[PDB]
């Protein structure tokens, strides 16, 4: 037993290494450069190393896994028994990979055209009118169009898409794709906990909800805004109005204090893609961590091209197995909000870099939550007023009005995004689990959209609408649950690390830039990978094993009072029906 696993995991770690390094390769090809011979090519490409993950993950099954002394050893057999999408007879795994395929170039491909000759694309076009539109017919054209389009152009894949996930997931021994997703934290009592979380994070929620509900009232008129009711999605700045940091004109506590345009000011002082990711490569560095190799200047894709090519816009890190080769592909804007994207993803490639000696089934997160975090920590620090100016993109600083007015811009991007990110998963587990048919899928979806974020659709959906599909990570096949662990544990992170730093007073102050104890911190656990269960990741951070909402419900606490105050001097109504 023992002599023969040693060995399978070595060869199964070489022989992975190459493979997944030419798949990577092919499939950046596609993604950055969308056309038919790069997809003949990625499905080819799909073929080899599913056949790497069938020869590797045959062998893996004949091990008896509990009965083997070493640790290491036996985690990553028993992954290697699981061989995903590879489990699937090679008829269906080919139909799998090309409804991926298909439904993902749907997606990155679609257009709304006007009546003004102009046809607009998902970046920059149709975000940009979601976030700075105030007109209500422009944004519901905007927000109706995009799902006309998108939408319903992925309905016809879906069902075929669920049938295949399932059945690769029932193949590798789970009950269905949510069971198989959900085991990723490794986690019996993921579900309830992470239940207790939301439910903790609903005082502030619902104060938001309402405060912002009122703003909005005032600003688009007493005919559009039910003061009691589910807000409008189209009108929260963000397409899918996951954040609503772009609506903060619309709704600033202290408008007496004047607002930098931070897009302004860094379009002025020439800021560009580059700028920007290099920013947040000085931020790393400067808490001692790991800069990014000169290869991934050379070789990322930090802006969408000009060259014609037709390309998958949105944000992502690569790791190309070989632990050299590290690539971001994001179609960059120039502005604070794709600023803090840019560190979101140089968090993963930072990951990748930490964990790059460890044997590639290890070459994960604790869990997808983690990998999620480290980004946005630094975000966290980045997004301070004081850090901010420091870049010259701000002013200043001192007031308690200026605090009131940055813990509400935090919180429109922060506090919006939870009941959301709750939401996809919950969406999603319940149509792999068959509680929901193709028959229900976009009123599931809507009667969740209602019950956990206080939204309703602007236009009444019809047969044929699957607004589900008008969101990335559903045709991109992407779990979604790992951003609302993210958003809980950052901030868990956040005050972990300030502490490390010295720093005290209000949490929401705290600016861990250069702080080497802090990068000490995240470092030593993103060495770890997913050797280890990720309570031990989350207790060499923040000093203790659970997630919490502690922390998240401290930053913001001062928010959470200015919330309540306000609200109910206005007698607000908190919550819908
Ligand atoms: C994109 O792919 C096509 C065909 O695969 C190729 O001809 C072209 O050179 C690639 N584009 C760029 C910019 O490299
Ligand atoms: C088992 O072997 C692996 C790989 O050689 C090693 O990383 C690990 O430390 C060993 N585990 C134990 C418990 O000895
Ligand atoms: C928050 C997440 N970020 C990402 O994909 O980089 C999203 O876009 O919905
Ligand atoms: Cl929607
Ligand atoms: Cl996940
Ligand atoms: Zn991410």
């Amino acid at each position: 037993d023992e002599a023969e696993a040693s060995k399978f995991v070595e060869e199964y770690d070489r022989t992975s290494q190459v493979v997944w390094n030419e798949y990577a390769e092919a499939n950046w090809n596609y993604n950055t450069n969308i056309t038919t011979e790069t997809s003949k090519i990625l499905l080819q490409k799909n073929m080899q190393i599913a056949n790497h993950t069938l020869k590797y993950g045959t062998q893996a099954r004949k091990f008896d896994v509990n009965q083997l002394q070493n640790t290491t050893i036996k985690r990553i057999i028993k992954k290697v028994q699981d061989l995903e999408r590879a489990a699937l007879p090679a008829q269906e795994l080919e139909e799998y990979n090309k409804i991926l395929l298909d439904m993902e170039t749907t997606y990155s491909v679609a257009t709304v055209c006007h009546p003004n000759g102009s046809c607009l694309q998902l970046e920059p076009d149709l975000t940009n009118v979601m976030a700075t539109s105030r007109k209500y017919e422009d944004l519901l054209w905007a927000w109706e169009g995009w799902r006309d389009k998108a939408g319903r152009a992925i309905l016809q894949f879906y069902p075929k898409y669920v049938e295949l996930i399932n059945q690769a997931a029932r193949l590798n021994g789970y009950v269905d794709a949510g069971d198989s997703w959900r085991s990723m934290y490794e986690t019996p009592s993921l579900e309830q906990d992470l239940e207790r979380l939301f439910q903790e994070l609903q005082p502030l929620y619902l104060n938001l909800h309402a405060y912002v509900r009122r703003a909005l009232h005032r600003h688009y008129g007493a005919q559009h805004i039910n003061l009691e009711g589910p807000i409008p999605a189209h009108l929260l700045g963000n397409m899918w109005a996951q954040t609503w940091s772009n609506i903060y004109d619309l709704v600033v506590p202290f408008p007496s204090a004047p607002s930098m345009d931070t897009t302004e000011a860094m379009l002025k002082q020439g800021w560009t893609p580059r700028r920007m990711f290099k920013e947040a490569d000085d931020f790393f560095t400067s808490l001692g961590l790991l800069p990014v190799p000169p290869e991934f200047w050379q070789k990322s894709m930090l802006e969408k091209p000009t060259d014609g090519r037709e390309v998958v816009c949105h944000a992502s890190a690569w790791d190309f197995y070989n632990g050299k080769d590290f690539r971001i592909k994001q179609c960059t804007t120039v502005n604070l909000e794709d600023l803090v994207v840019a560190h979101h993803e140089m968090g993963h490639i930072q990951y990748f870099m930490q964990y790059k000696d460890l044997p590639v089934a290890l070459r994960e997160g604790a869990n997808p939550g983690f990998h999620e975090a480290i980004g946005d920590v630094l975000a966290l620090s980045v997004s301070t007023p004081k850090h901010l100016h420091s870049l010259n993109l701000l002013s200043s600083g001192g007031s308690d009005e200026h605090d009131i007015n940055f813990l509400m811009k935090m919180a429109l991007d922060k506090i919006a995004f939870i009941p959301f990110s709750y939401l996809v998963d919950q969406w999603r587990w319940r149509v792999f689990d068959g509680s929901i048919t193709k028959e229900n899928y976009n009123q599931e979806w809507w009667s969740l959209r209602l019950k956990y974020q206080g939204l309703c659709p602007p236009v009444p959906r019809t047969q044929g609408d699957f607004d589900p599909g008008a969101k990335f990570h559903i045709p991109s096949s992407v779990p979604y649950i790992r951003y609302f662990v993210s958003f809980i544990i950052q901030f868990q992170f956040h005050e972990a690390l300030c502490q490390a730093a010295g720093h005290t007073g209000p949490l929401h102050k705290c600016d861990i830039y250069q702080s080497k104890e802090a990068g000490q911190r995240l470092a030593t656990a993103m060495k770890l990978g997913f050797s280890r269960p990720w309570p031990e990741a989350m207790q060499l951070i923040t000093g203790q094993p659970q997630m919490s909402a502690s922390a998240m419900l401290s930053y913001f606490k001062p928010l959470l009072d200015w919330l309540r105050t306000e609200n109910e001097l206005h007698g607000e109504k908190l919550g819908w029906p």
